[PDB]
């Protein structure tokens, strides 16, 4: 069953991709600020995520983002929360490959 749920949870994280941060342009996982995501034998889901900064505008955008895509892309979801979390911080540092790529040039 903790196999199972490691599974669940790698396909929600993957489905995060469909959520962009509209100020950078880029999704919440390449970005680097997805933190955890863990899943229940009941399908309830937790994703632990940061924002770009602590002043950041989008934050109630991209949470609600986070809970239509999961719900729609994943309809075996039941539970979401997301709780946004503020440490460790996030820097760029924590970019994918694609994302640092991306944004030497955009």
């Amino acid at each position: 069953n903790a196999m199972s749920q490691e599974a669940f949870e790698n396909k929600l994280y993957a489905n995060l991709e469909a959520v962009i941060d509209p100020e950078l342009g880029v999704d919440i996982v390449n970005l680097g600020l997805v933190y955890d995501v863990t899943a229940d034998e009941n399908n309830n889901a937790v994703i632990t995520m940061t924002m770009t900064s602590i002043g950041c505008p989008m934050a109630g955008q991209i949470v609600s983002d986070v809970k239509k895509v999961l719900s729609t892309n994943v309809p075996e979801v039941n539970e979401i929360e997301v709780n946004v979390v503020w440490n460790p911080p996030w820097s760029k540092e924590r970019m994918s490959r694609m994302a640092k790529i991306a944004l030497g040039i955009r």
